[PDB]
């Protein structure tokens, strides 16, 4: 479906006929998100982990199986939470990656992502730095994946 | 900003690090201010004058913006990110302020801040139009504002 979606968006770009993003598109990412058979998590901090399984079993999708591997070599990437993520779908194979980490520079703050089995992105959420806005972390990942999934249509 | 880059690097490296430090953050908002020459490769007088007026609020210099074709980063995986590469590349501004599309089609919008050697300073994002019926300029300046005060600036 995705790819079905990706040629005819791209020839649209190409031909200057696009106007933003079309219902058929968002649709298409819901329903990939609904038909993955596994989801894999790299964040291996369980009050993360478990924020985020609270929120999918809450929207009625699959568990993520979280990965145990060192993730603070993210950290010294242009863009962690990509990069933590790919590194999850490099390992796994997995069909649907959700990764939390940092957005960009050291004081950044945060972003969570949901990537598909090729590398793209199909969602994503932010949080500010902590120290700008104290927000307990558990709360930060719940609205976070809250956010990114509700974005997209999810109810 | 390499100066905070490489202590957050060695924290990291030796699992020290605890999430962003106020310093770092301080230093986005100086490297913000100090910025000799901001541009936007967004063409469209709405999007670049909803920027401008965000800015002038903020008490920052409005940017400048290119004339070329943008579509073109919406064949790409990250769209507005290429967009913004594609403005420092061209430019060799300061401080580039770029928004397009998140990832995918369907994925929605992403308005970033990037510095002179095209590391990520902050971000913000906004439903698909069709999920959020924002008038487009409303949905450029809270994006605007919302980037600006994630970091800590205030209006």
């Amino acid at each position: 479906m995705l790819e079905d979606l990706i040629g005819k968006a791209y020839l649209e770009s190409a031909e200057d006929r696009r106007r933003g993003d079309r219902s058929e598109e968002v649709e298409a990412i819901r329903k990939y998100i609904r038909s993955a058979r596994r989801t894999v998590v790299p964040n291996w901090n369980a009050e993360k982990v478990d924020a985020i399984n609270d929120v999918l079993r809450s929207f009625n999708l699959r568990e993520a199986e979280h990965l145990q591997f060192n993730t603070n070599w993210a950290d010294l990437t242009r863009m962690p939470a990509v990069t933590k993520a790919l590194m999850a779908l490099d390992i796994s194979g997995a069909d649907l990656v959700i990764a939390r980490g940092r957005l960009g520079v050291p004081g950044s703050g945060s972003l969570l992502v949901i990537m598909d089995s090729r590398g793209r992105l199909l969602s994503a959420a932010m949080s500010p730095p902590h120290v700008i806005h104290s927000m307990e972390v558990r709360e930060a990942v719940r609205s976070e994946m809250t956010h990114a999934l509700e974005r997209i249509g999810f109810k």
